[PDB]
């Protein structure tokens, strides 16, 4: 239960600071293009599942990294 | 969508070595608590989906690093 | 050893954001703690190597999660 | 200072499962090969620093993933 919490806590530090980064780098194509791909309907990229959010940030920090 | 099927196998690699080390230091019991704790029915670890696997590797990991 | 050019990329990108998490979330004081602790003199974080950089970045994450 | 015993204990286990995972699918020859480019001289790869360590523990997931 406590671990649930504090997991969930662990998370939503995880996504924040995805979303943050997807925005600051301008990225946000990428959650759309793996959400188009899979079925997902989302407005803002924060609707997004980590099974999408996560790719999408992977691929961000490599495309700024090799740039 | 090559995208999405390369990550796919990263993800069942991950999946490979998380339920690798659960199993080597015989922490299952992390998966099944946390399966039971959110509604989840599995018989084998490998049926437990990331949300309940991930913490449990990473509860597995912090209990083998401070014995 | 293109890897190495590749992978001095992906630290570089790394440190950046670690680097900015910490400051965009004010937690600079982290890094000149472990620094001090370490004997390591440094005038700004982004002098600390990855043996302070990392730890202060998570302790600060963490921080940050549970408020 | 507790944090300098903590955070020693989360690097121990993790460089263990690294060297464990590189062993147990026979990639230690990148250790070698990026510990050499590197102009560092081990026997073991237990002897290598994190920054050989850790990218060479990153590819042989990758090649493993990948196969």
């Amino acid at each position: 239960t406590g671990y649930q919490e504090m997991f969930q806590r662990v998370n939503t530090r995880i996504r924040e600071f995805m979303i943050n980064e997807l925005k600051n780098h301008h990225n946000e194509d990428n959650v759309f293009m793996l959400a188009k791909n899979s079925g997902i309907e989302i407005a803002k990229i924060e609707e997004a599942p980590n099974a999408v959010l996560i790719p999408a940030f992977v691929l961000g920090e490599l495309e700024v990294a090799f740039k």
